[PDB]
Order: C-alpha cells, then sequence, then structure tokens
C-alpha cells in the first residue's frame, strides 16, 4: 500500500516547497557572486527554460507513471537496462547534499536563536562578519544546530507524505516571498543598487570564456530546481492521473526563479552598500543580512521573522532531500519509514560533521583538489551527480521511451510544445551537459 497526496494540491505544494529553499537565497547569492553576477545569471536563467524545466517534467512523468522510487521507477519501467544508475546517483546525491544542507540550515537556526534571546539586535564588539566566523568556526555549537535541525526533518519524514510531508504551511512559501520583495525593496534605497543592479543585470561576457561559469551555472540550476537525483521522481510517485505535469514543471520553475532573482535583488545592492566584495563566499548572506537589519529600526523583528520563514523552506527542501533515499531504503530493505528516517537521517547528519568542521579546525584539508570538505562534497553532488542524473534522465525519455508513451504520460500532444519538449529531452538538454562537462575538465 503506497501513499498518495491526500489533496489535489498537495502534489504542487510539495514540488515547490522543495525546490524553493536555501538554494534560492544562500547558494544563488554567493555563487552569483563569486561567478560575476549578470553573464552568470544569464547562462543559468537560460538554462533553467531550456533544460531544467523539461527534465523538471521529465522526472514527474517518470515518478507518477512508475509509482515507485528514484531507483525503482527505472527498474520498473525499463527492467534490465543500465537506466537505474540515475537513481543510484540519485540517492547518493541526496546522502551528500542533504549532509551539508543541514550544516547551512543549521546556521539559520543560531542566528534565529540569537534574535530570539535578543543578541544581534545591534552589531557586535567584532562585527557581524567576525560574529559569523567565530561561530562557524566554533567545533561543536553548529552541530548542537545542524543535529536541531536534522531532528526536525526526521520527524516529519517519519511521520509520512499525507501527515507529515503534505501537512506543510501553505502560508510560510508566500510569506518567505512577501519579504524578500519587501526587503529587496529596502536595500535598493541604501545607495549601492545603481552598482549592485549592474552587476546583477549588465553581463561582462568575458566572465563567458571560462568554463568554470557555465559549469556553476549548470549546477545552481540542478540544485535550485531540486532536479537531477529523483526528488521529483519521488513526489511525482505519490501523484495520480488526477493532476497536469507540464503546468506543475512551469510553475514550480518560474516560482523558484521568482525568489533567486527577488534574492539577488535583496542582496546585491547591499554588499555594494556595505563595501563588501560581491565574492565573499558561503556565508555571504550571513554577513550581509544582519547588516541589513541592523539599519532598521524595527530590524530585530525582520531577523526574527527572516530566519523563521527561511528555515521553514529549508525544513521543506531538506524533507525532500531525505524522503529520497529512505523511500529506497523502504523498498529495498523492507524497513519502515520510521526506521528508514531516523536510521538514514542520524547517518546523513554524521556525515555533515566533517562539512561543518571545514569551516574551522578542518579548513586546511581538502579532498578534490583545492576544495575543502564542504566545498569538495557539495561539488561531487551538484556539479557532478546533479548534472549526470539529469542528464540520463532526459536520455531515458528521449530515447528509452516510445514517443507516443512520453507525449501520453506527460499530459502533452504532437503540438508545438510536445515536439519542443521531445527535442530537448533527446538532444537540447543532454548535449548541452554533455559540453558543460567536456569544456570544463579539461
Ligand atoms: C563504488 C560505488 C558502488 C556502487 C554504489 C551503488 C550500490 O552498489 O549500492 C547498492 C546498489 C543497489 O542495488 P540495486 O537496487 O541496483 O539491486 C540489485 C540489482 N543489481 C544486482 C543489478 C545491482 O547495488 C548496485 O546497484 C550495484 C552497483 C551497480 C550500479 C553502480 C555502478 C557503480
Ligand atoms: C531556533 C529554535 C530552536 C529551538 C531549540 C532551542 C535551543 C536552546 C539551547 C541553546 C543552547 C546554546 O548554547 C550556548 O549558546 C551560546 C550563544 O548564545 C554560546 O555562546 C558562546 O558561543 C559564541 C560563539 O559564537 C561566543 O562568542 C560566546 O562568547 C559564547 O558565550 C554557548 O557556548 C553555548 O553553550
Ligand atoms: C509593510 C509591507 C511590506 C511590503 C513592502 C514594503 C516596502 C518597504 C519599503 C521600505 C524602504 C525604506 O527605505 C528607507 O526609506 C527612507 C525614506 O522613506 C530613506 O531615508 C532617506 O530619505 C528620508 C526622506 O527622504 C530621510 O528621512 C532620510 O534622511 C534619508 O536617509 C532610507 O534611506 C531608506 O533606506
Ligand atoms: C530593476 C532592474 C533593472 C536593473 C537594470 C540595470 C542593468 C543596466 S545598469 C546600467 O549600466 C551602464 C554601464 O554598465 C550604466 O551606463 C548605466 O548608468 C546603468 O544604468
Ligand atoms: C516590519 C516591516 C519591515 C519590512 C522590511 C522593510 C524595512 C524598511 S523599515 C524602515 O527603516 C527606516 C530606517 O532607515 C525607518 O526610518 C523607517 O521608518 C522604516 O519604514
Ligand atoms: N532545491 C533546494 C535544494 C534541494 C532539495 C531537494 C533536492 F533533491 C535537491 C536539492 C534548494 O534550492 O534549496
Ligand atoms: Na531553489
Ligand atoms: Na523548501
Amino acid at each position: 500500500g503506497r501513499e498518495q497526496w491526500a489533496s489535489r494540491l498537495g502534489f504542487i505544494l510539495a514540488a515547490m516547497g522543495s525546490a524553493v529553499g536555501l538554494g534560492n537565497i544562500w547558494r544563488f547569492s554567493y555563487v552569483t557572486g563569486e561567478n560575476g553576477g549578470a553573464a552568470f545569471l544569464l547562462v543559468y536563467l537560460g538554462f533553467i527554460a531550456l533544460i531544467g524545466i523539461p527534465i523538471v517534467l521529465a522526472e514527474f512523468t517518470i515518478g507518477r507513471r512508475a509509482q515507485s522510487d528514484a531507483v525503482g521507477s527505472f527498474e520498473k519501467l525499463a527492467p534490465g537496462k543500465p537506466w537505474k544508475v540515475a537513481g543510484l546517483m540519485g540517492v547518493a546525491a541526496g546522502f551528500l547534499i542533504l549532509s551539508f544542507y543541514g550544516v547551512i540550515a543549521g546556521w539559520i537556526l543560531f542566528y534565529l536563536f540569537n534574535y530570539i534571546t535578543g543578541q544581534l539586535w545591534s552589531a557586535p564588539a567584532e562585527g557581524f562578519g567576525g560574529f559569523f566566523e567565530g561561530f562557524i568556526a566554533n567545533p561543536t555549537l553548529p552541530l548542537f544546530w545542524q543535529a536541531l535541525f536534522m531532528i526536525a526533518t526526521i520527524w516529519i519524514v517519519a511521520i509520512g507524505v499525507k501527515k507529515g510531508i503534505e501537512r506543510s504551511n501553505k502560508i510560510l512559501m508566500p510569506l518567505l516571498g512577501v519579504l524578500l520583495i519587501a526587503l529587496a525593496i529596502y536595500s535598493l534605497t541604501l545607495g549601492g543598487a545603481k552598482e549592485g543592479l549592474a552587476f546583477l543585470f549588465s553581463p561582462d561576457w568575458s566572465a563567458l570564456k571560462d568554463p568554470g561559469v557555465y559549469l556553476a551555472a549548470i549546477s545552481q540550476a540542478f540544485f535550485t530546481l531540486s532536479l537531477g537525483m529523483g526528488a521529483l521522481i519521488t513526489y511525482g510517485s505519490y501523484v495520480s492521473k488526477d493532476s497536469r505535469l507540464p503546468g506543475a514543471a512551469v510553475s514550480v520553475a518560474g516560482l523558484d526563479t521568482a525568489f533567486a532573482i527577488i534574492a539577488g535583488i535583496m542582496i546585491f545592492p547591499a554588499v555594494f552598500a556595505l563595501g563588501l566584495s560581491p565574492s565573499g563566499g558561503p556565508g555571504l548572506v550571513f554577513v550581509v543580512l544582519p547588516d541589513i537589519f541592523d539599519s532598521i529600526r524595527l530590524g530585530p523583528i525582520v531577523g526574527i521573522a527572516f530566519f523563521i520563514l527561511l528555515g521553514a523552506a529549508a525544513l521543506s527542501s531538506a524533507v525532500s532531500l531525505l524522503e529520497v533515499p529512505v523511500a529506497y531504503f523502504m523498498r529495498k530493505f523492507d524497513w519502515s519509514r520510521k526506521q528508514a528516517a531516523i536510521t538514514l537521517g542520524v547517518i546523513i547528519t554524521l556525515l555533515g560533521i566533517p562539512s561543518s568542521l571545514s569551516f574551522g579546525v578542518l579548513g586546511e584539508v581538502t579532498i578534490i583538489p583545492g576544495l575543502n570538505i564542504f566545498d569538495s562534497v557539495d561539488f561531487i553532488a551538484s556539479s557532478v551527480f546533479l548534472p549526470l542524473g539529469g542528464m540520463i534522465i532526459a536520455l531515458f525519455i528521449g530515447w528509452g521511451w516510445k514517443t507516443s508513451d512520453a507525449l501520453a504520460e506527460s499530459d502533452l500532444t504532437d503540438s508545438v510544445w510536445g515536439k519542443l519538449w521531445i527535442l530537448s529531452l533527446r538532444f537540447i538538454a543532454p548535449i548541452a551537459i554533455l559540453i558543460v562537462f567536456l569544456s570544463a575538465f579539461q
């Protein structure tokens, strides 16, 4: 007896609650900042349109048709065929992403706690930068908040699809959006807008002569859409034929892009206002945003509201991360949902511990050459497993399915849009992924 979404809106809100999270505010800010701004942004937007939306609809189609996990969907639909390595890669991508995703989500909790206990109301004597560096370098303090966030994620995944994942507050996501628009409006009035908006929207094409910017653009695209690791195959496996998938794919990609763009209009005028470099790195928003909340009279409550709504977005994103291997181990080992969520959840928490330490005592340690542990596991997950698993997912429908079945299961016809969707799964998206892989790694 497999689970289904109880409500009709349950599927689209789950997929939206999974795509909109830390990647839109935290990750989109520091990757766009260190990749130059507008030229990376255009490549990113182009990848969202011509690669992201089709592969999202591909994941939806695969999951609903098979009614099975990330891996089981390929076993079921193509028995004995090697397409299930994408689900396998997707499962491993969940262990890795959620490991460090919970570290960054723990930072949200720590800042939330400091705004409840009235600590970060005024600037600390070491500044907002030094406050952040001292917290993340601390060996044990980030672990406490990381484990705290993981317990919240395990709890919801253990409760189930009907009573846990789907019972997410329908108001927190539109409230996060209203606050980002209000805050993007405020930072436009701080003095660095002309330089922040030019950085964000006036392209410097000299950046685009670097293979790494395309690789960072395709990774941020796959990351922010919860794409390439079967998470949308999993959420699609709980929906019935009473659903139109193409509108869901466009809506998730459209809304998810709206957050990142607005998050950019909020962050970068503030960065140039504070005279800060756009390449600050992973802790950019954690240094820039507390400064912004300090310049506001009612700023403490803004930070309280911001880190509540942001953590809620991270909470629902982590739930879809954990649900991917959990659905695997429920079928594969006949584990119960509570046993798999707790076991895998505790394990993934341990996996992220070296990522948390790599901001401090393990900062000198590297795995892949020139990247620390956090950046090494983020790289192989976001830059290797997510884009390759997406490429295989696209070739699966484009070349392993009959055209009529691909169109019928995705609620498309042989119209211009159906032909267009089949064209990008068959050629545009996988070849673009291929060219980005080839040009980046020599
Ligand atoms: C967000 C909602 C989550 C609900 C869970 C509620 C958890 C409540 C338990 C709080 C435990 C905090 O634990 C305690 O936090 C304070 C900060 O306030 C730390 O404070 C310490 O760390 C910082 C480093 O950033 C030092 O600069 C500071 O001088 C020092 O006092 C303590 O070393 C730690 O022992
Ligand atoms: C409440 C619903 C939320 C949804 C949308 C809300 C939008 C929020 C807009 C807040 C933007 C405030 O932006 C802030 O406004 C005042 C002017 O009003 C500016 O203040 C500036 O102009 C005013 C008057 O011209 C002077 O008092 C001040 O000396 C000067 O610094 C701030 O430099 C600017 O940072
Ligand atoms: C609200 C979204 C609109 C943001 C658009 C900003 C992108 C173009 S900025 C533009 O860059 C030029 C040189 O780069 C300067 O000559 C101009 O003074 C300046 O206007
Ligand atoms: C709680 C709602 C806050 C929404 C976020 C927008 C922040 C803008 S607040 C703004 O800060 C100024 C100081 O520059 C005050 O002088 C103004 O009176 C006040 O309007
Ligand atoms: N898409 C989420 C992160 C994510 C969730 C689920 C995934 F399967 C992958 C990635 C974000 O942008 O924060
Ligand atoms: Na996102
Ligand atoms: Na989310």
